[PDB]
């Protein structure tokens, strides 16, 4: 566009190339996504849905075959801090106090029945205040969620829902509470949960560590599209060899988190009133710019 002047292109999304610019008007520096009806009218409404954990979207320009995404900018994501903090880990505090603000976004959306529906460290931004913010909301209710991104790079399985895997055409606000579950695993022992391959692959990894679902722990599921009665019978692991040295707070929320059951698990409101975040603080991160 006009208005803004680009300083550097900062990354490649779904959809999009990512700049960074600066509005020449108000001198705001901003992230900028270039993208290339129905869709135009679905991402409007989002320009409504403003919470301090949601990455606010400032304006939707449509001209000369492209759509401009104009959002507010955060200097680092979560994929970057993690792999920096690789060597001695994230610490405790720092884990709970982004996953509770996560939560309170995650509570903010669902109570205005928006899903995310593609959760990963890419898309959770922060910022030297100790502030994290989901990045995307939306996006995928507009366009869908493609096998591979414009670059045709593989789009994540990685925090993928089972039900979603299954078949299921009407997903619910437990598809986020899922893939944040995978994050919050990740967080603390420094390795992907399911690192998947395939849908096949991604689906027989979940098996293999919480058992293969039957009747018994998720009622309907022999019925799902894609399930098959040939896929093998595993054997749920204990939890305390899942996300070794995590404390039973912490293991309890992330079981219930992970439940096979979209109807059993645990909501984002329910979620910010589990036990774990009793000792919940606001620490600072140390991040170099
Ligand atoms: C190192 C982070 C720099 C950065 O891109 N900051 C950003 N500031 N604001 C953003 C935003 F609104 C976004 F939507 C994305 C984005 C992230 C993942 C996939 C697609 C888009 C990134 C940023």
């Amino acid at each position: 566009m006009e208005n803004f002047q680009k300083v550097e292109k900062i990354g490649e999304g779904t959809y999009g190339v990512v700049y960074k610019a600066r509005n020449k008007l108000t001198g705001e520096v901003v992230a900028l996504k270039k993208i290339r009806s129905t869709a135009i009218r679905e991402i409007s409404l989002l320009k409504e849905l403003n919470h301090p954990n949601i990455v606010k979207l400032l304006d939707v320009i449509h001209t000369e075959n492209k759509l401009y995404l104009v959002f507010e900018f955060l200097h680092q994501d979560l994929k970057k801090f993690m792999d920096a903090s690789a060597l001695t880990g994230i610490p405790l505090p720092l884990i709970k106090s982004y996953l509770f603000q996560l939560l309170q976004g995650l509570a903010f959306c669902h109570s205005h029945r928006v899903l995310h529906r593609d959760l990963k460290p890419q898309n959770l931004l922060i910022n030297t205040e100790g502030a994290i913010k989901l990045a995307d909301f939306g996006l995928a209710r507009a366009f869908g969620v493609p096998v591979r991104t414009y670059t045709h790079e593989v789009v994540t399985l990685w925090y993928r829902a089972p039900e979603i895997l299954l078949g299921c055409k009407y997903y619910s606000t437990a598809v986020d509470i899922w893939s944040l579950g995978c994050i919050f695993a990740e967080m603390v022992t420094r390795r992907a949960l399911f690192p998947g391959d395939s849908e096949i692959d991604q689906l027989f990894r979940i098996f293999r560590t919480l058992g293969t679902p039957d009747e018994v722990v998720w009622p309907g599921v022999t019925s799902m599209p894609d399930y098959k009665p040939s896929f093998p019978k595993w054997a749920r692991q204990d939890f305390s060899k899942v996300v070794p040295p995590l404390d039973e707070d912490g293991r309890s929320l992330l079981s219930q988190m992970l439940h096979y059951d979209p109807n059993k698990r645990i909501s984002a409101k329910a979620a910010l009133a589990h036990p774990f975040f009793q000792d919940v603080t606001k620490p600072v991160p140390h991040l170099r710019l």
